[PDB]
């Protein structure tokens, strides 16, 4: 069994092997690379997302959000509240500015303890989850527009033509901005580009213990527990290393530099958090090897997640017994 240890691989990929990009994560597999849950793809030298990022200040955040965190320094949950729009060069002088620039640190290891030491001091404003693009349409490797769409590998593997559509999504973050833990929906694979700026650091559960990590936020998040039987599904919580560590859950750890990608695989619970202003740019994707991880994916049903249009259908094929239940929770 190759990685049994579940450890983060990094892949060089050379420009040949850049050109067939499933054929590269079927290798990235053939490796061992999904037991992790998370794999860092660095490409070739003479690739290129796009030329320059010297003209994307006019880019709009509609809605910016604080993050605003509750509990302990360990423990802790974000909730998002909304914020006025602003522009992506205005955003990048609010990173900067003296409220919520990074502090001075020696190296990402000081940064990271500064991090979950003082996380829920501080309200960073991250604009998320944005429909758009900035890889060049002459890109023809590895540009996250032009991936084969997840409704198209359902209709290949099942036989069934589905409504739905699947598009990427770009992030602009700064110091402590952060994503909670969670897996994608149904359990995709995401992959993500950091177009520029500071790092990403990231944490991440094997899927083959993905449920350790479920019992030990019911443990303690008890009142969301109660609530909902797959509230990481809400992406609100937080659990730092050092905790996750106290109760013994496997994880990893690593930070994405901008040039870099990294893949999430099925049931690779990720959280993270970036270290100052930054641009990345993610969507989820498909594989043969991920249907069964779709028909087994929890469902929240108490409304609180409210998803995308594209999940109906994936839900209606895969999970039709649940399919009543979920969309009252969309209704
Ligand atoms: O970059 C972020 O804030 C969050 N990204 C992801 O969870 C991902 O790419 O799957
Ligand atoms: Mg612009
Ligand atoms: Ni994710
Ligand atoms: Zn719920």
């Amino acid at each position: 069994a190759q990685n049994p240890n579940c450890n983060i691989m990094i892949f060089h990929p050379t420009k040949e092997e850049f050109n067939d990009f499933d054929k590269y994560i079927a290798y990235m597999e053939s490796q061992g690379a999904h037991r992790a849950g998370l794999a860092k793809i660095i490409p070739p030298k003479e690739w290129k997302a796009r030329e320059t990022y010297d003209n994307i200040s006019e880019i709009l955040i509609a809605t910016p959000l604080q993050q605003v965190a509750s509990g302990r320094a360990g423990v802790f949950t974000q909730y998002h509240k909304k914020k006025k729009a602003m522009t992506v060069g205005e955003y990048r002088h609010l990173a900067n500015s003296k409220k919520y620039q990074t502090p001075p640190h020696q190296n990402f290891e000081d940064l990271e303890r500064k991090y979950w030491k003082n996380r829920i001091y501080n309200s960073p404003i991250y604009g998320a989850d944005i429909s758009g693009s900035l890889f060049d349409e002459n890109t023809k490797q590895w540009n996250l527009g032009h991936l084969g769409t997840i409704q198209d590998l359902l209709e290949k593997e099942c036989g069934v033509v589905i409504e739905g559509v699947n598009t990427p999504y770009l992030y602009f973050g700064m110091w402590k901005t952060t994503f909670a833990w969670h897996t994608e929906d149904m359990d995709l694979y995401s992959i993500n580009y950091l177009h520029l700026g500071e790092p990403k650091t990231w944490y991440v559960v094997p899927p083959e213990h993905g449920q350790r990590l479920e019992r030990l936020a019911r443990e303690l998040f008890p009142g969301s527990s109660r609530g909902c039987g797959a509230f990481l599904r809400h992406k609100v919580a937080l659990i730092s290393p050092t905790v996750l560590k106290e109760n013994g859950i496997p994880f990893n750890r690593i930070t994405q530099e901008a040039g870099e990608f990294m893949v999430t695989f099925p049931y690779g619970y990720h959280a993270g958090f970036n270290h100052g202003f930054n641009c990345a740019e993610a969507i989820n994707f498909a594989t043969p090897r991920w249907i069964d991880y779709g028909k087994m994916a929890s469902q929240c049903s108490c409304g609180e997640a409210r998803v995308t249009f594209s999940m109906d259908a994936f839900v209606r094929i895969l999970q039709p017994e649940r399919y009543d239940l979920w969309k009252r929770g969309q209704d």
